């Protein structure tokens, strides 16, 4: 059973705009900007909404790697621990995502995290979707396509 | 309502110099020297102390950022947790400013803690306030001009 | 006296291959691509398995350095406490060894946790090996060749 | 009151080497060379002990600087908490200085712990002292010549 957030918070535009900020030395920066659009243009083709890439000053969805306190109340906390939050629709930090950089992210060829999966997950935070109980989903709490839950959720959300 | 430090400890002399020991990667260094001007100006277009910049040895107030123990009694721990503390003013340590080099600092051009705001809030102790519990001050606690709580406390220390 | 893991599990193909996917800033990527073959060779030279070195996708046995969370169940926790773990032969994860970056590592010509000796250990688990109650024995949960009982163990278990 | 070290092992050799075996991203290596030297050297004024310097193998004193674990049984912790310890006199560990690597390190010109100071007081371990009860004395548990007490301690010693 997938979730949204509390009030159903969405993007109520027809265009959304998306900037990533910061990257990781992990990737190649090119390697970062091509799975963040494929990540949400899985959810986009799900939905009446469009996404537009800024690569400069505020966006609507502000995607980034970094280290510790970095702006709002949710500072990382170094290697382990916590590895990435996003925000609900809004204004503000809302719809942002943000990763920590003190994490060994890949792109598959590697060790580490997979950045593809979790960008999906967290971009489906910064869109209005909320964790899953469907092992599934790629929106399930812990861990490739969008499951069943996934779609109907978005679309429900969005419719 | 906006506080000083305990017996009310503050510059005596009509001129205080300081000094930007230490940077950050996060940033270009004339960034940092820039923001830090503006920083000191904002609290000094309201008093009777002049600050010098001096790019060598001590000065009154020293300036920097740091990765974990740095020659004080408060050592920085890592991302997360403290990011900053500065000292009232006085001797040696006395109006020193001191940044967590683990945490993400910006401009305001990419993710991260806004330095110049920190760096006012930082310098306003250095100039020896303490914190407010008026929330529109840039003295208060937890987070652009000085408020007018800011001002009136500056001006009655110095005033 | 040497222990295997609960179920036995062990390689049943006469070939199994790995890869050295990620390095350490601590040495050349020619000393640790020596140092794990020495490793390996030193448990092969006693059983009927052969290793074969891969340079890119997956492998049997995937060896690396990582910091903090890196895509399976234990993230590392950055300097000191957990140093490294290695899985039991299977499927996926199983027999993969993961060094934490965040320790620093020597090939005996510097200070650091001896590379040679930890991958020996470690490459014993990816072998199906578990801790010795045997002091002298590689296998033995705290820190050169392999022991009589590391040789009576990994003799029983391949066979 | 000074102390020494349970047993008050010391160095019976005429000739006691030392080598710095790692460095820190802070400093030159000349200058935590030249500081290094410097540490030994007040101490070696005050007794019948000879330093030689070695660039490479296995000294009586091997000194440097580590992140995290390193091969001993006092791994460093990132920034802050522990900064460095020393072993007294013997063989193997004995003898050895380490600095954590995650802290910072000054020669004076910036911010961070004084490398010579701190050099100086590992420096007294490395030789067979152990922490003074006279805050005016090197040896001092917490934080430029040696005190009286830190010269009639290692001089009851050598001695
Ligand atoms: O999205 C963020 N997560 O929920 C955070 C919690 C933040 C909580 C939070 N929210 C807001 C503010 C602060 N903290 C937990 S996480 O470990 O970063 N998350 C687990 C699931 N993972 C998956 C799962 C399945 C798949 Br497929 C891929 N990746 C994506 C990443
Ligand atoms: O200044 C330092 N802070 O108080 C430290 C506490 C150190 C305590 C301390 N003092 C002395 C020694 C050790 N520790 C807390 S902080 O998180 O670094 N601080 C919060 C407010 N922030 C703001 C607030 C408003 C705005 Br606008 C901008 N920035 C400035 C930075
Ligand atoms: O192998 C891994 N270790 O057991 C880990 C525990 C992981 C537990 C674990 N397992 C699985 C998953 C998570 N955690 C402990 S360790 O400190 O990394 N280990 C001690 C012994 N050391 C030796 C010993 C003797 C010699 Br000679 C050389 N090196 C090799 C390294
Ligand atoms: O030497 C090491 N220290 O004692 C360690 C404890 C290690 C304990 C330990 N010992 C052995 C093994 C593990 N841990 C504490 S420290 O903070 O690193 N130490 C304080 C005094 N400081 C001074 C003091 C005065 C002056 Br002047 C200059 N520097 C030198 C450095
Ligand atoms: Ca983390
Ligand atoms: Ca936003
Ligand atoms: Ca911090
Ligand atoms: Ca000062
Ligand atoms: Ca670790
Ligand atoms: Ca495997
Ligand atoms: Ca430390
Ligand atoms: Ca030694
Ligand atoms: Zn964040
Ligand atoms: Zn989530
Ligand atoms: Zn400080
Ligand atoms: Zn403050
Ligand atoms: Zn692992
Ligand atoms: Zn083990
Ligand atoms: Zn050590
Ligand atoms: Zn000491």
């Amino acid at each position: 059973g997938y979730s949204l957030f509390p009030n159903s918070p969405k993007w109520t535009s027809k265009v959304v705009t998306y900037r990533i900020v910061s990257y990781t030395r992990d990737l190649p920066h090119i390697t970062v900007d091509r799975l963040v659009s494929k990540a949400l243009n899985m959810w986009g083709k799900e939905i009446p909404l469009h996404f537009r890439k800024v690569v400069w000053g505020t966006a609507d969805i502000m995607i980034g790697f970094a280290r510790g306190a970095h702006g709002d109340s949710y500072p990382f906390d170094g290697p382990g621990n916590t590895l990435a939050h996003a925000f609900a629709p809004g204004t503000g930090l809302g719809g942002d995502a943000h990763f920590d950089e003190d994490e060994r992210w890949t792109d598959g060829s590697s060790l580490g995290i997979n950045f593809l999966y979790a960008a999906t997950h967290e971009l489906g935070h910064s869109l209005g979707m909320g964790h899953s109980s469907d092992p599934n989903a790629v929106m399930y709490p812990t861990y490739f396509k969008l499951s069943q839950d996934d779609i109907k959720g978005i679309q429900k959300l969005y419719g």
